[PDB]
């Protein structure tokens, strides 16, 4: 009776305000077709479905120098090695392209916007979402669109006005198109509360400490905080390692899950993959799995097979 009543309830929920409306956290996620691999299996799999989402408004958000806009980047450059189209309307003018190329970005062919007001970029956004063409659009960043009253001086508000029009024309054309939009955002204090409802996906990255080669010190350690999620059970989080220069160390993440899921065997500084070894402590075993790509991809699929 109980559980009817509320497998009832619950179904006539999903019936009327659609998937991801209601859930327990402890729920296996739905199985979509296509997803965008964030860089990271471990951030892939707290996000539940093995990437982002499409046909999605996505919020990263964090502090100066969290590394959100390296998490996007690897958005774009997963996106594009499938042969999709990626865009990035800018306002912050910080985008440095040799970083971009390092993580893998098609910054030749990456569309870019640097528009003069919010209302501009927006608009470009929304004209360029309906087109079909693009695949993914990013959108660094909401802070710094600024209004066009503001920005020819003719009281406060306009702009969280502005971004709650803006998105709900654009949500309903990104559900038609397939295209995903990541918003960057910084710390409706920052722009609009309308980003947080309208947001199938919201993740807050974090600067957790300073890696550290002995001496030479290099990358950081992310920690990404997936607080919204519509497509999977929410509240889930990673951690990872984006190196300077390198970005977000794909091997490093299958090491720590490797060891963690027990496919990979820690038996004294010793990294150990099914008999052969692999290297002794992290940032040999990471160095051993970038030279060898073949290993790499079957730790990878291994994973995935044994979740999602």
């Amino acid at each position: 009776d109980r559980e009817k009543a509320l497998e009832l309830a619950v179904a006539q929920i999903e019936k009327s305000y659609g998937k991801g409306s209601v859930m327990r956290l402890g729920d296996e996620a739905r199985q979509p077709i296509s997803v965008i691999p964030t860089g990271s299996i471990a951030l892939d799999v707290a996000l539940g479905i093995g990437g982002l989402p499409r046909g999605r408004v996505i919020e990263i958000y964090g502090p100066e120098s969290s590394g959100k806009t390296t998490v996007a980047l690897h958005a774009v450059a997963n996106a594009q090695a499938a042969g999709g189209v990626a865009a990035f309307i800018d306002a912050e003018h910080a985008l440095d392209p040799d970083y971009a190329k390092k993580l893998g970005v098609d910054t030749d062919s990456l569309l870019v916007s640097q528009p003069d007001t919010g209302e501009q970029a927006l608009e470009i956004a929304d004209m360029l979402i309906r087109s079909g063409a693009l695949d993914i659009v990013v959108i660094d960043s909401v802070a710094a669109l600024v209004p066009r009253a503001e920005l020819e001086g003719e009281h406060v508000g306009l702009q969280a006005r502005l971004m709650s029009q803006a998105l709900r024309k654009m949500t309903g054309a990104l559900n038609n198109s397939g295209t995903t939009a990541i918003f960057i955002n910084q710390l409706t204090t920052t722009g609009g509360k309308a980003l947080k409802f309208y947001a199938s996906v919201r993740m807050d990255v974090r600067r957790v400490e300073t890696l550290k080669d002995g001496t030479n010190a290099v990358g950081n350690r992310t920690r990404v905080k997936v607080v919204k999620n519509k497509c999977s059970p929410p509240f889930k989080q990673a951690e990872f390692d984006i190196l300077y220069g390198k970005g977000i160390s794909r091997e490093g993440s299958l090491i720590d899950m490797g060891v963690d899921q027990g496919l990979i065997r820690k038996s004294g500084a010793w990294f150990t993959y099914e008999g052969e070894q692999l290297g002794q402590g992290k940032e040999n075993a990471r160095n051993f799995l970038v030279e060898n790509a073949d290993v790499a991809d079957e730790i990878e699929k291994k994973i995935k097979e044994k979740l999602g």
